[PDB]
């Protein structure tokens, strides 16, 4: 009988915005998600995995010493220096606890990946903040200090073998620019992101997120960007992108571990997303991914800012991991026109690299 792991530690709530207590990357994101897991009796069904701090050596798997040093130094900064330092980055706020919280998010994911790979659990869910996928080797960005998901891929390889095949599926509504760049030349880590794009008119505002960035060097083919160019994208479009692109390429890659950069800011009612993926939609995406890697799937919270939407949606993913039957989902609504164009563009760009694409 498969076991699902869950990691959550309330200390990650201590990271906060000292100048706008209502900033959407709120401490209560993770406490609300946790409370919903309790209310729905999902937590009791999971094997509880402890949180830990990542070490500086583990952060060096993906991040420069200079970047680690500056964020580490924030732990001891006065408020005015914390405000100045955060303003040096694109969309970062920093408190004295931010470094420790970012370490806890990553270490929680390391312990979860270790639990999966050593067979203590089949799959796992990590209710963590601050998020990770915008963080670059050398810089913080977009509410993210260290790239939790990228680090976890490298940590996984470190405790198994260097060539362990890791799939990172990033379904946060924004492009994980950091994850793409860290693995852009790497054919051991397949990065697939779906994201609102709008010709660069959506954070992180760069053409790096377009469908024609397919990877570099021996990494060519191992970066798959599925960019959306409309709005009100929802279950039909995400289901179709998984059917035509994500699952065929993932099967051809044959990952041994699946990490999900699981932002829930493509969910209904999110001012930072504008999309309408339903909890049932997220369930179906999770369940499709469980078909890979002998079920070795780790779900990692990234963004997502409507407290009710992220709590319902992430709980539905945990329900899928636990083996519950996927809910009824509509399969008949026609796609938005732009979404057919996006999927077609990615298929044409990735035809050279993935023989099973049609
Ligand atoms: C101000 C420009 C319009 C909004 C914007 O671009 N912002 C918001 C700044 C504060 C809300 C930066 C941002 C947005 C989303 C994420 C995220 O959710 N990533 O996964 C990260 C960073
Ligand atoms: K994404
Ligand atoms: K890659
Ligand atoms: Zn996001």
């Amino acid at each position: 009988s498969p076991i699902t792991g869950l990691v959550y530690d309330q200390r990650m709530m201590l990271h906060h915005n000292m100048w706008d207590s209502h900033h959407p990357e709120l401490p209560q994101r993770i406490s609300r998600i946790f409370s919903r897991h309790e209310e729905l009796r999902l937590l009791s069904r999971c094997h509880r995995i402890p949180a830990r701090l990542a070490t500086e050596e583990e952060l060096a798997l993906c991040h420069s010493s200079k970047h680690i040093s500056i964020i580490k130094s924030s732990e001891h900064m006065k408020p005015r220096d914390l405000n100045r330092l955060g303003d040096e980055y694109n969309s970062i706020f920093i408190s004295n606890e931010s470094y420790t919280c970012a370490l806890l998010a990553a270490g929680s994911c390391f312990n979860s990946a270790q639990a999966i790979l050593t067979g203590q659990v089949r799959n796992a869910v990590a209710i963590v903040r601050p998020p990770g996928h915008h963080a670059e080797k050398d810089t913080a960005c977009g509410f993210c200090f260290f790239n939790t998901a990228a680090l976890t891929a490298r940590y996984a390889q470190s405790i198994t073998r260097e060539s362990l095949r890791v799939l990172i599926v990033d379904w946060d509504v924004h492009h994980g620019n950091g994850t793409q760049h860290i693995f852009e030349e790497d054919d051991s880590v397949l990065y697939i992101s779906l994201h609102r794009y709008e010709d660069g008119a959506f954070f992180p505002n760069s053409e790096d997120a377009n469908y024609d960035k397919v990877g570099l060097g021996k990494g060519r083919g191992y970066n798959v960007n599925i960019p959306w160019n409309g709005g009100k994208m929802g279950d039909p479009e995400y289901m179709a992108a998984f059917h035509h692109l994500v699952m065929p390429i993932a099967r051809e890659f044959a990952p041994e571990l699946v990490l999900v950069s699981a932002g829930f800011d493509a969910a209904r009612g999110d001012p930072l997303g504008g999309f309408q993926v339903t909890p049932e939609g997220y369930a179906h995406l999770t369940h499709q991914l469980m078909s890979l890697a002998a079920g070795r799937v780790l779900i990692i919270l990234e963004g997502g800012y409507n407290l009710t939407s992220i709590s319902e949606s992430m709980s539905m993913c945990t329900s899928m991991l636990l083996g519950d039957s996927p809910p009824s989902l509509d399969h008949l609504t026609p796609l938005k026109t732009s979404a057919t164009v996006s999927i077609n563009n990615v298929l044409r760009a990735h035809a050279p690299f993935w023989s099973s694409l049609r």
